[PDB]
């Protein structure tokens, strides 16, 4: 995309901590940038929309190349962050409102480095990543997500010279779902064969998808939470078409370059329904804030080893809370993501181990070694109504069959039109982000 001249781009300042030992950290003066999908797209030498509602203008965008020549994405000024997009920062806390009323629904954002010209790339192997979260106002159907993806640090600017904005304009998004709803891919409008998504007034799908590796630290609302590894072959940003995208709609979910299911550790799905929930007698009380700690263990305990284990623990009101465990007869009580856990649990659930097909923890680790961009988002789910996270999936499945039940939400929950009314004022908060060696962040 070209860059427009109507509004300066002003990312929100967000300090994080880089740590060397427990309680010995230094501030890193980073910032938050809005994903290019949420930006106004208009004519390069005017005010005329190139995209309105869920459609590209066919006169301006008869082809992707012409669209890209004629159109530009514009900046987010400071005033518009809260007023238009529902984003705000107080000290080291970042807040994202779900619906902001001209009416904005959801948000996806990235962490910029201290220069505000590149994404802050995190080399996560043999490191610990930690943050405080509040998901108390997110119920069934919503997801306040924090995760990493194998985006380029410059959003693709060096690879795709028609991308003028780079990381500064939140470009280059890709993930392990190979999404077609990304409006700008490889420096070009994804306007070919663009199709609105029914019941989604703001979104559509273009000819291409954009694939890359994804490490989900946090997919969650107050009812259920998960962390998940998604390797791809290769891991780096890859525009896809046809079978390579692994499109759900053509029966290709397991035929593409990315592991779409991922290998998940989701406490409720692993059959501990009392670990996490909205109340003081759950082990971890989702009505109150808490700290989420993630440790990425290698084979030799060094930065050069292969990724072998994703460990997790929590801190809430000064109380250390170890992760829940897998709880099925004849299955080891795993409390972390490893290749063995993935094989054993997917075996039990009858899920295809595409994680293993894509190179497993080792391949996931190669993405983490090269460095990944931090994503913070809030969203509802127009495909599957978040049932995969917090309900029975498939909805018609027996909840006593291992793998089906992922949370207590009813299978009628999560319809975007309903959650966008009922949960309009939901806000996820991510704060006090800390990064360092294992054992350094609490």
């Amino acid at each position: 995309q070209n860059v427009g001249t109507q509004a300066a781009e002003e990312p929100l300042n967000l300090p994080i901590s880089v740590c060397t030992a427990p309680g010995n950290c230094q501030t890193e003066a980073d910032a938050v940038v809005l994903d290019s999908n949420w930006r106004w797209a208009h004519t390069t030498t005017g005010y005329t929309n190139c995209y309105t509602g869920n459609l590209w203008d066919t006169t301006l965008c008869p082809t992707p190349e012409t669209c890209t020549t004629n159109c530009a994405i514009d900046g987010v000024p400071l005033a518009d962050w809260s007023g238009t997009y529902g984003g705000s920062v107080t000290g080291n806390k970042f807040n994202l409102k779900f619906v902001t009323v001209s009416t904005n629904i959801g948000a996806r954002t990235f962490l910029l480095d201290s220069t505000k010209t590149r994404y802050r790339m995190f080399q996560l192997l043999n490191r610990e990543f930690t943050y405080d979260v509040d998901v108390s106002s997110l119920d069934c159907g919503l997801n306040g997500a924090l995760y990493f993806v194998s985006m380029d640090a410059d959003g693709g600017a060096a690879k795709y010279p028609t991308n003028k904005g780079g990381a500064k304009y939140g470009t280059g998004y890709c993930d392990a779902q190979c999404p077609h709803d990304v409006k700008w891919i490889n420096g070009l409008a994804n306007s070919k064969d663009w199709t609105p998504i029914p019941g989604d007034a703001n979104s559509g799908k273009g000819y291409y998808g954009n694939c890359c590796a994804e490490l989900d630290i946090w997919e969650a609302n107050k009812q259920s939470q998960a962390f998940t590894t998604h390797p791809c072959t290769p891991n780096d940003q890859t525009r896809c078409e046809g079978v390579v995208c692994g499109d759900n709609d053509s029966g290709d979910r397991y035929n593409g370059m990315c592991d779409k299911d991922g290998c998940d550790f989701a406490s409720y799905r692993m059959n501990d329904h009392t670990f996490y929930g909205p109340g003081s007698t759950f082990k971890l009380d989702s009505t109150k804030p808490f700290t989420v700690v993630s440790q990425f263990i290698t084979t030799d305990g060094t930065d050069n080893g292969d990724f072998k284990e994703f460990r997790r623990f929590y801190v809430q009101n000064g109380v250390r809370i170890e992760n829940s465990k897998v709880n099925f007869p004849g299955i080891t009580a795993y409390d972390s993501i490893t290749d063995e856990m993935c094989a054993a649990t997917k075996g039990l659930f009858g899920d295809l181990d595409d994680h293993k097909n894509k190179g497993g923890m080792k391949q996931m680790g190669e993405a983490m070694r090269k460095g990944m961009a931090l994503v913070m988002s809030i969203w509802d789910d127009h495909d599957v109504n978040m049932l995969w996270l917090d309900s029975n999936y498939p909805p018609t499945g027996n909840p006593s069959t291992p793998g089906v039940a992922r949370g207590p939400c009813p299978t009628t929950s999560g319809v975007p039109s309903e959650v966008e009314v009922t949960q309009a004022n939901a806000v996820v908060s991510f704060g006090n982000i800390k990064f360092g060696p294992i054992g350094s962040t609490v």
